[PDB]
């Protein structure tokens, strides 16, 4: 008895911390998560935050389940070519999906409809079902070609959310900046920011 | 005998720290600066970082000169409607200009050619002279209309550089993230990153 | 314990009566209102309907509160440059906003992302959050440039609702025509037309 | 010896009163009128204002002639498929045509060149002769597709005049609002507003 | 008993002399003028040609009336926010308007429909009434964004007339070059060049 | 040992004086010039400024060499169909070319890639090599079709520089206006304005 | 044993003679014809050339069969709403269709995919099967909207063939002008012009 | 004392008879004509109708003057490169110009702004002055590229009038078909069809 | 009794050898050729391969006939302004045309519909008849404007075939590279590569 | 102490010889090279020119170093998924990159921002840093879709340089044709052609 199901995709764009905080807040918000991680996403998590997700999808699910202390079936990891997954079909796919962080190469593939891996096929499905797809892009600067990619998607209802946190405080901390972006994701997903737990 | 002249514009987009670090690095790089600050830019600097720029352009120049310990004529502040300034003419305007941070409302005015204040007129001049204009946008998400604004400018040679720093370290610090963006500005300006001084 | 929060903006386009009836119906529907009025909006209200809104935002809130007999905190007026207001941030801004009536100059500024006053910044925020923005345009004829403005916004999900009431009765009255437009606003906002009170 | 010839088309868009006042003012201005009324236009006139135009074009001409007390040949009604009419040819068609009110379905047909009835063929002719076609649209809101229709026509020189009267008075009356729109039609047609007669 | 009414707007684009000669020729042609001058327009007139227009609209009207020796009511100056002026309404606005000279920032505002001052609202009105608006642009070079602005307006029937006089003589004089542009304005307005008086 | 090589093209657009002053300043700046003159360019030079360029390219080179007192090989004129010239090849063509003045017919041919004479082929070459092409257009008004031509070229990196000099002085002289445009050309070419010699 | 099957549609555009000569030449070329005639097409044939096609499709087939002396099954007329006809299906429809003459209203319907009668559905079918559709337009002038219609179709492979015969002779005759257009149709259909029989 | 001045251009598109009838009707209507004929136009007139226009512009003027019995100065022929002609300047050029007939190659040059001969420069001038240019195109079929050419011009206010006469009679004659097109030209020029003289 | 008729055009783009090999293979394939050569095409043939085509079209036909040993009427050369040629009419023009090699200036003229010489008129004819036009472009790099030219033509069915031979062998020879391109032309023309004769 | 750093990418498009000559000339010009080779690039080098690059990046660097006799660190090969390479970051990536030869599939991926291998990520980086990317395309013909790809990139500043060498000599050799293209690459890179060594 979860409050919703969300697809979470993690790519390699140097914003692993955002992804990890997102998952924590979504677990606390009592949502069911289907988690997809690219090759580069996995390696980013290790390098940036020391989280070593097993490549085996079963052992990966168990791993995140214990990390975050999640409920039975609350977290399921699917593999990069596991095309039988619920996220690959209009029928069983969550109506909300976040790509956090999102590389411009993945964003481009999504823009053009390439569907060369599970992340890209899941996004394609959310778009054809007129669901809610949030791409938390992490790249700078933005070339002309990537703005044309972004513009396309945006016109088609996808939320382009660059990881560009504001500095709203007098002494800013890395936790404020991560939460700035994560609370705005939750805001877009319709989930209350009051459920976000303490960092300490 | 400075190495170059650059126009620096500061708007209110919650990224004051980036602007302050930029100025420091540009002073250290031995460039001449012409500094423009919007109303909201001034108030942002006070709130976010406790820098209280006098509104008087003369007293403002002196103020930043002492703050950063700059050379005679190294820093000159111009006022929001001082249309006689060197930045308002093709003849005397620096060929490089950075807007750091850049609100989307200022970016929109620049995109459409509005020139309603000195920041917008200076940008307009850099664009017609086919100079180098770098807009360090700080906003999220990016609406469709603002991506169309960004795309226009980008197609016209303006560098759209969202303030989206990468997390390249194992324990990230607010100084790494500021420098991530500032070193990339300097990279685009053709200035060596080796001149950036210590934070302590 | 209100049923919702809505932003109401009033510009000068000669349709003050529509705005005044809207507010009445929204108060009766038990919504919380954040009210923005441009310079020309204020002067329009005086000329067209003899409503003299104090320019002071506090005294303006009190004034409308007594006029319409609203609940504590049910009506708050914000000032044209009060950038700290809840409507200027994605986090705290109502997800529904109506501009009633809407000048084409304000509509143009919104279309292009100009954000030169609080009305324009509030609209910009509703659009980037993919909220519901209803512009009740009052202008005729519609130039080519203003149709391109309207078309842009419409494509981006904004409801362009010209103040073009139908004549559905045998003896039409000015109250029928105002309500024609106001009931259609309420229809779009998802509020029941049965709550609209008697004119007498 | 009339001052001009104008084509007047009436569709069903709930603005019959505007059409009836227009005809009165044009008769008083001493113009020759060729009147076209769609099926829905006829039924609108009955419902909204109790004017029962005979479907027979001859008896319809006589009827309006007596209603408005017009001069011999001052008013001629043509039928929905009478393709031999002067309005269906470049040679004999008035150079000014007003569609009052104008449904969006008729406007769409005109935009796309469909010419499926006499109204649409007459408009097509005014457009190819680079005459003056005024469409007094009565619809709200304006969908995206209908703004693209409007924009096309406007770019091609057609005057899109939504029936969106302004409230310029202290106690507005239904007669002021009708005249607001009708005087603006006359303004566009180059006819003096001083000839508009009293309502009483 | 004047031959016509024209709106004349003067902006700051360094072409004050053209404006002053235009007014002289239009007075001599016996037209009624409504004159609008921006802030920068006023300061340009002082600097470039020593004409010090009082900012008070009444004293400004009187001033130009005596300067040029014009007939009662032949010249009326309106103020930058006097929104009750005849030029701000479709009903009473001249069907011909010249902006001489025209800054690109004003041209941009007109292109996008901004209407932030009386000049921009007057232009907006001429465009929606399908009048004749002549923009005598004075700027070089023309950026890409400003050509897109110009192209829009031109497509919408506005005459883009850069102040680019030809050198048609063997010894050219500053008076020949001013008249080159002014006679071409008069040519577009349908006024005879034979009425232009002697410079001496 | 010249400081650079530039291609200079002269067309018939009534701005011969600008061309003649340009050449003088470029000779003084110690650049090597390759000069192209159209049929109408030659006749313009005679009529407007009494410079009678021999049509023979050899005698034309000698002629300008003596006129301006240039160094051996400093000035070479090529003929309208001499397709073996260095300006007709990517390999040997200067990377900077100015068309001064530039007719709209030549500009159109350049925009569309027509290459029907040497001027048009030289421009085509500068554009494909991504060199610097400056078109000093002299025409007014600018039709819609010519703005589309200009816009194309501008988007493709060509500097559209209408001959629209500003009036920056209190008593303007024809020499100030010529230099206004010529100093701005030199500004774009990266050549110091301090080298421009006295007129007397 | 015919050489091919062609669909022939006749609309009302005042070019009945062309249609009648086409049919004659196609019968002589030994093609099988499926003939469609609109309401206005039928009336045009009577008025312009005294050919009174019965509205009954069976009696119409017999009628044309005797007129032109055609072979059993060589000519079959289908009715305006007979949706079971072979021309309404991809499977059984001729791959070549000519609309001769073609009204702009029919052309518009075809351009937009309206399929409101058999002519329009047959054309729609030829286009989706990537067959050969030839529209012999007869209209002048061509409005902007109708050129956009024509351009669309042309881009999509439809042959826009205005009935604009050339005057290639010294004494031109109405028969030369009809044949000019008909021989060019046959040229496009791949049928030899040598089979066209004598007029006398 | 003529009623107007018109520019008439004749190209080679096989419609010489139309041109010759036009001139006759315009002479009878008492207009002043400036006549331009291309190389191919001249040869077309000889071949198609036995009119041998001398290539010398003076002897050509005299020739047409006697042919049509025109008044002193009523007909003046200008030569293909006589750039001093009144039709080559905004100041002295007729505001109405007809190209009859018009080749698609000339139309293309006009569309793109090429101005390679006097016909093309005259058209360019009418377009920049926002005059009335009527192109009586004679070509079939219309390729895609030529419809894009036509569409451009049409959007820019040029009347594309293919030589596609209707068959409005029971026995059509070559004179009816020529007049069909010529009366429609006169209709567009605002000249009464009653002045067209007898053929016999 | 030839197998087909093809139009071959040779321009100056430094690829004369390709043209000469093409002709040889087409003669061997037993096709009838109509050969067009521009001014620059002729000079290219002399310089690059020592083939001196007489400018006289009759002597040129005879010359190529003997060179290649062709059959009576197998090769006919037409002159650059011989407008009576079969290639200038829809009726008699080959349905296949190759421009080998093709300059970008000729390609541009074809793209825009200029038809200023016989090559350009022949191409225009193949395009309007929806024939097969193959442009073997020889230019590098490809500017933006020339890619827009190429893209247009390609979209309109023209085969853009840059002369970019592949290196498919271990020791490549100039004959392999010529044939690479020529066999691909023949492939597109539907002619068997087995008929290509030995080089020796 | 090299003169510059360049990224060289080799794909499979049958132009291996060009790549090998490029490397030689760049080594001789004393530039530092970072070399990327696709799977198909490697196999092309073996087949076409017998160069067997080891797939191991270290052994590949050593191999090319000895082949060309390069200086320590002068040549470094990176592997197809080695994402830590200097070419994958804005900070350390050469500002000049050549893809020689370039397949259309790689070009398409670059156009759309796909970044699926190191070549595509390196190009993406040069484009976002507004560096110099030269694509030496080798393909014929160019489909419509690939011209749209090329056009995009070109508009965004990428140099599309088809491998289309000119035949500038009397007896052409395969070495002349390779150098034609390689000298033009060096020309674009700003490197002197005088440093290119002898083939023998």
């Amino acid at each position: 008895d979860f409050n919703g199901k969300i697809t979470l995709a993690i790519t390699g764009a140097s914003g692993a911390s955002y992804a990890m905080r997102l998952i924590e807040c979504l677990i606390a918000a009592n949502y069911q998560l289907y988690i997809l991680c690219s090759s580069a996403g996995r390696i980013s998590l290790d390098t940036e935050v020391g989280v070593k997700i097993p490549s085996s999808p079963d052992a990966a699910s168990k791993f995140l389940t214990e990390k975050y202390q999640a409920k039975d079936q609350q977290i399921t990891v699917f593999g990069k070519e596991q095309w039988f997954s619920p996220v690959a079909s209009g029928s069983s796919a969550p109506k909300q999906m976040v790509v956090c962080p999102c590389s411009t190469g993945t964003m481009a593939a999504i823009c053009h409809g390439m569907s060369d891996n599970l992340i890209e096929r899941a996004a394609d499905v959310v778009i054809k079902e007129r669901g809610q797809l949030i791409l938390m892009v992490r790249e700078t600067p933005f070339s002309t070609l990537h703005l044309q990619n972004m513009l396309s998607l945006s016109q088609q209802g996808v939320t382009i959310m660059p990881a560009s946190p504001g500095f709203y405080h007098k002494v800013e901390t890395i936790e404020d900046l991560i939460d700035f972006m994560v609370g705005r994701v939750l805001d877009h997903l319709g989930i209350e920011q009051d459920i976000m737990p303490r960092w300490g």
